[PDB]
This record gives structure tokens, C-alpha cells and sequence, in this order.
């Protein structure tokens, strides 16, 4: 991996491995995260990172508040996909990173991806505008003028998701996170509620369509000692899905979300 | 990754990606553990495959009886790790792949691995002992002298597992797999019954202690719809005896023992 010729974006090549693939014989959404994920981290250590050491002096962290990703074809076992990342600020709201996916092979686009981050104080867990300190330590790693994953005047990845009415057409009760879902900081993984999300869509679709688009709106952290109950239902060639993560006791919301989903 | 250059081993680097490392700041036991599947996956894949089209015909897979991993030193975010595997015939029992992993940079050995796989219908699960004819088709691909991982005359890798006795000392139950659990055949992946056993060690072990040796006996194959407890008792560094088994019946699914080292 490395980063561009002008330094404002990264870039990495990686196999896809045996454990990464699915019952679709290909990568699954979640290891795609995943590999979203490990370029995001390589591209802010090649720039001597997330936090700048004023966020860290005053216990500041970047949290994501939504993801979008679309897919249009996914790898298989051995394939080779070439990931491009970058950042941008988004005046005082916060930040953004986008991600293009391309076949090493043909040099076509086959996925793209979007994310808004937020900053929140680590302990008390609240949300604050970006200081023009803060905004001046990471403008010199992103590109000045606007470079959109998403252009588009009126796409899908700013639509705002409704809450799920019960009762739900679909579920999955009781569902809670393993050690193995706890990252370096202890904290339950982001990709660990897009598999969650997923668990309550129904078996048939799952066997007979591939994922085209999800939209995820974090609203809470889960803790490890956390239940969750997953909730789906149709909204819609194509079918779409309304879904709701929530604890399993109060119901407390912690994530709602739109999948999109396409005939194999 | 390549075959070596007598074309009865493989060898293969690999970097620790972010997602790989866990609550230690290191790659996890199941990371290592799927480390070792790629490798075999990609030594079977270099000579033509682990199922011979005669096996095929048969309706016949190797399933994992055993499997035994010992860690000297786990490797960080970024880390390159080569992993070097091979395979032997074990006679009409079954057959054995080995592996040995190395650090890049200083090409010290950081762990081995061993494991012991049985013939079976996939169809009635019925054991059926290997054949003659499936024999001269994978022995070209394996050394014809002994190669072992754990050459040691009786050692961890070859001792009986004993069942473990209620009270459990320590549990974790409601265990269910989740759609990401499940291979590209519908099936639970053998990683998935690692993390399940490491659920029930205690929280304080975890946060102060490094797995040393992990010994785990597959017995039965856990279903997409069943549910697991994860039981674990101290019988000593740490050792622990293990038992999965079904939530429901208490059907025994797996067994094992794991020794651990203060950090
Ligand atoms: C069906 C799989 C299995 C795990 C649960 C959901 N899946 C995916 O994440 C996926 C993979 N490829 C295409 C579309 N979706
Ligand atoms: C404690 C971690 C967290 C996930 C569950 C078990 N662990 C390991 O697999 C491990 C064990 N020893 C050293 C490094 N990692």
C-alpha cells in the first residue's frame, strides 16, 4: 500500500482469503468493511496517526455516525481488489471518508463506499463541532477542492432512515457480541453490527440475491456484556429492507439501516 | 506463497491486518488459526485440489479429529508472519497437516501447529478408514520420511482429553453461530469453535495472560440452528479443560485443554 503521487490519497491491493468468503462463494458485506477498515488505518499511519495529539490531549475521538456502501461485484476466493481512500472535512460537522473499489484485473469500479465521523469527548460521550485548531492538523492530508465517492445531486447515501414500527416482519432475538468481535481498545467492532443487521433478513433472500446497497446510522456503542435484538422488514426485481439493531431489554436503539438487495 | 523447491512443502507470508488483532494489541488465536487454513487452502490449490476427484466420486472429506497449536510470541497490527505446512499419510487412520511459523525478520520459530484428519461420507458422517487407491494419489504431494512439527517421543499434542465433570467451574452459555460463522459450503467453520471454547475462560486470565497451548478434539459438527454452551474448569501457568456441548441434550460436540502464560 501507499500513498498517491500528490499524498492526498492511499492506496492497497489485497487477496481475498478462504476465511473471508461466504456461503455466495464470494467476499461477504462484512469482510468488505473489514477491508475498508484495515486501508483507513494503513492510509492514517503512512500520515503518523485517527487523533491528532490535540484530540488526544483533551480525550477527543473520531466516531462514525453513518456508513454507505454499494457493491456491484463482489470478489471471489484469490481475487485481487485495489482499494483507494480519502478523507475531508465537512466544515465544524465533522468528517468524511470515502473508498473506491476496483478489480486489480480489469481496472473497473466494482464497489464504493462513504462515511460520516463525528467527534465526541472518549469519556462522557459527547458530540462536539470541530475546532478550527483540530480542522487545520488533518486539512493538510485531504484534498482542498470536493472529490465525492457519491457525486450525485440526489443519490441514496443522504437519505434519512425511518424508525422500524413493531412488530417486525422479521427478527433475530438474543444476539450478543464474543470476544472475538472486541477490537485493540475493547470495543465491540463496527463491522460486528452490519453482520447483526443482516442476521434477520430472511433465509430465501440471502440463497437467491446479492447485497447492492446498505445504509448504516449508528446511534449507540453496544458493551460487551450488551443484547441485541436484530428487527427487519420489506419496504419494497429488487427488495429493500427497513432494519433496526436494539438492546434486547429496554430497546434502546442502537443502529437503524436500508439494504438493497439484487436477484444472483 | 510456493511450493519449496522438492515440492513437498509450502510456504506463504502473510501481514496482520487491523481487524486481525484483538483486546492484547496482538493477532488473536483464531487469527492464527485462520492463518492456517489460507496456507492449507493455498498448498492444496498449488497442486491441483482436499478431495481427489476419486473421493468426489465417493461422496468422501477429510473432517479434523484434532487439532493442536502452541504460540510462542503472537504477532503485532503490520507484523509479516511466514507460515511454512505440509501434509503425511498417518496409514489407513488418516492423514496429518503440519505447520511451523516463523517471524520474517528474524526467522525465529514464534509457533507450530499439528492436526489429525479422518475419512467420511459427508452424507451418512460415517468414518470409513482410507483406501489403497486414495493413498498413491496424495502420497506424491508429502515427504516419505517422517516430518513433524512435534517430533518429541509422547508429548502435548498426543495426550488423551479427558471429559469434563459437572459443576463446570466456569460457563458461558446460549452460544449461536451467525451467518458469518459459516463457510462457502454452509457449514460452521472449525475457527468458530475456538472462540466458543475461549468464552467460558475467565475475564482475569484473559486481561493478564497469554494462551500458550490450545488441544481441541472435534466430535460433532454444530448446526447453523443449534445452540451451544461453552463449559471450563482449572485443573492446574493456567490449564483448563474444556467441554462444548449442545445447549439442549447436552450432546458433546467438542473437548480440549489450554495452557496459559502471564504476560
Ligand atoms: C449471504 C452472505 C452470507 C453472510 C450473511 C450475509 N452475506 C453477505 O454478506 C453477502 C455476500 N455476498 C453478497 C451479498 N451478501
Ligand atoms: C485475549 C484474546 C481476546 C480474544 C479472545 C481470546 N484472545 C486470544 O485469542 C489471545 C490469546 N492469547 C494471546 C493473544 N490473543
Amino acid at each position: 500500500g501507499s500513498l498517491t503521487e500528490d499524498g492526498l490519497s492511499y492506496k492497497e491491493k489485497f487477496v481475498v482469503r478462504s476465511y473471508e468468503v461466504g456461503s455466495n462463494k464470494t467476499a461477504t458485506v462484512e469482510t468488505i468493511a473489514n477491508l475498508l477498515q484495515e486501508v483507513g488505518c494503513n492510509h492514517a499511519q503512512s500520515v503518523g496517526f485517527a487523533t491528532t495529539t490535540t484530540m488526544r490531549k483533551l480525550h477527543l475521538i473520531w466516531v462514525t455516525a453513518r456508513m454507505h456502501i454499494e457493491i456491484y461485484k463482489y470478489p471471489a476466493w484469490g481475487d485481487v481488489v485495489e482499494i483507494e481512500t480519502w478523507c475531508q472535512s465537512e466544515g465544524r460537522i465533522g468528517t468524511r471518508r470515502d473508498w473506491i473499489l476496483k478489480d486489480s484485473v480489469t481496472g473497473e469500479v466494482t464497489g464504493r463506499a462513504t462515511s460520516k465521523w463525528v467527534m465526541m469527548n472518549q469519556d462522557t460521550r459527547r458530540l462536539q463541532k470541530v475546532s478550527d485548531d483540530v480542522r487545520d492538523e488533518y486539512l493538510v492530508f485531504c484534498p482542498q477542492e470536493p472529490r465525492l465517492a457519491f457525486p450525485e445531486e440526489n443519490n441514496r447515501s443522504l437519505k434519512k432512515i425511518p424508525k422500524l414500527e413493531d412488530p417486525a416482519q422479521y427478527s433475530m432475538i438474543g444476539l450478543k457480541p464474543r470476544r472475538a468481535d472486541l477490537d485493540m481498545n475493547q470495543h465491540v467492532n463496527n463491522v460486528t453490527y452490519i453482520g447483526w443487521v443482516l442476521e434477520s433478513i430472511p433465509q430465501e433472500i440471502v440463497d437467491t440475491h446479492e447485497l447492492q446497497v446498505i445504509t448504516l446510522d449508528y446511534r449507540r456503542e453496544c458493551q460487551q456484556d450488551d443484547v441485541v435484538d436484530s428487527l427487519t422488514t420489506t419496504t419494497s426485481n429488487d427488495s429493500q429492507f427497513l432494519h433496526l439493531l436494539r438492546l434486547s431489554g429496554d430497546g434502546q436503539e442502537i443502529n437503524r439501516g436500508t439494504t438493497l438487495w439484487r436477484k444472483k
